[PDB]
This record gives C-alpha cells, sequence and structure tokens, in this order.
C-alpha cells in the first residue's frame, strides 16, 4: 500500500497472509474454512496466516492453517486477468472471535462514488522498494467505470472496478495483490492489477466480487 497508514493490529480481522515460506499474497476470510483471493496469486503448498499484524514476528493472536484446496476460476485468463478470483479451502476451521472474523459477501454491487478500505503488507514505494511489516490501510473511492475504461484503454472488462486517485499518490501495490477491498461492511473487491503503483491517471484495478456471488457460494456448498 502507497500512501496510507498503519492499520493497527488486528483491526482488520478478515485479512489473510499467504505464506509459501514467506508472504506473496493477501487474501479475505469469507467464512471459518474458506478464503478469496486472486487467481495470479495461485501456487502449490499454501499456508494461510490468520490474525497477522506484524507477519516477521509471532505476537499472539495467529492461526497457521494449511490449504487442502485451491479452486481458480473456470474462466481466469492469465494475459488479461479477467476473471482474477481464486478459493482456498483450509485444511480445518479457523477459530472466530473479534480478532479473527469473516468478511460478508456482497448482495449488491457497489456504485461508484462509494469509500472502500484496501489493506495489505505490500510495497509502499512507487518508485523503489519498502516491504512493511504491520499491516497497512488505505481509504479510496470506486471511481465512475467511464473513468477507468478512459485510464486503461481496452483492459477493462465488466469483471473489474477501478479504485482509487487520479491524481495518483496512493494505490495498492506488489505484495497487496489478493487482498480486501471492502465498502459498508462488504467485500466488494479483489487487489487485481495496475500499470505501476500510484501513478497518475493509473488508477488500481480490482475483481468485482458482487459478478462471482453465485460461483463462490455454489463451490462452496460442493467441495
Ligand atoms: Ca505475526
Amino acid at each position: 500500500i502507497v500512501g496510507g497508514y498503519t492499520c493497527g493490529a488486528n483491526t482488520v480481522p478478515y485479512q489473510v497472509s499467504l505464506n509459501s515460506g514467506y508472504h506473496f499474497c493477501g487474501g479475505s476470510l469469507i467464512n471459518s474454512q474458506w478464503v478469496v483471493s486472486a487467481a495470479h496469486c495461485y501456487k502449490s503448498g499454501i499456508q494461510v496466516r490468520l490474525g497477522e499484524d506484524n507477519i516477521n514476528v509471532v505476537e499472539g493472536n495467529e492461526q497457521f492453517i494449511s490449504a487442502s484446496k485451491s479452486i481458480v476460476h473456470p474462466s481466469y485468463n492469465s494475459n488479461t486477468l479477467n476473471n482474477d478470483i481464486m478459493l482456498i479451502k483450509l485444511k480445518s476451521a479457523a477459530s472466530l472471535n473479534s480478532r479473527v472474523a469473516s468478511i460478508s459477501l456482497p448482495t449488491s454491487c457497489a456504485s461508484a462514488g462509494t469509500q472502500c478500505l484496501i489493506s495489505g503488507w505490500g510495497n509502499t514505494k512507487s518508485s523503489g522498494t519498502s516491504y512493511p511489516d504491520v499491516l497497512k490501510c488505505l481509504k479510496a473511492p470506486i471511481l465512475s467505470d467511464s473513468s477507468c475504461k478512459s485510464a486503461y484503454p481496452g483492459q477493462i472488462t465488466s469483471n473489474m472496478f477501478c479504485a482509487g486517485y487520479l491524481e495518483g499518490g496512493k494505490d495498492s501495490c506488489q505484495g497487496d495483490s489478493g487482498g480486501p477491498v471492502v465498502c459498508s461492511g462488504k467485500l466488494q473487491g479483489i487487489v487485481s492489477w495496475g500499470s505501476g503503483c500510484a501513478q497518475k491517471n493509473k488508477p488500481g484495478v480490482y475483481t468485482k466480487v458482487c459478478n462471482y456471488v453465485s460461483w463462490i457460494k455454489q463451490t462452496i456448498a460442493s467441495n
């Protein structure tokens, strides 16, 4: 996250870290046994880390649970990033409380102008690299589809939205991928892609979760 603030320990209780020996992506806990992330975060051998603030220090609220199954969306296209969404089933159910909690799926899509919370452990610089150990947060609005398509001609599908600031300076970045965009207490987006981070006229692009609720519910019900 570039241009954000330190969230505070366990203030984003649905935020997960995906770990394969090191943090490589975020995700969101949607019930006691399932995490949603980006398809471009797929790899084998994922451990899901819940209850994290500092990802390099054991602070006492962590739960580390291995993945038993990963399901990339059937229509994911790695070249265009269309349908950039993946479900991960945990080997055992997480223990839910105030510091580890699920986030609700949306019943309707959010409109442009809605303010959302984006969070992650990704790079905090737009030029150069500095990775934080504690969770960073950013409040950002959903942008109109016309502004999003004007920023990224020929690249925005109906399964994507832009959020952030056309003036630059505040954005998600490398290592935030797969993490949550939460608006009015519902998961509306997944950190997906962008051209660089926090550049002028290049806001972040996010997977539009409301288009996937039927697929998520049907998949969880049968796996
Ligand atoms: Ca920790």
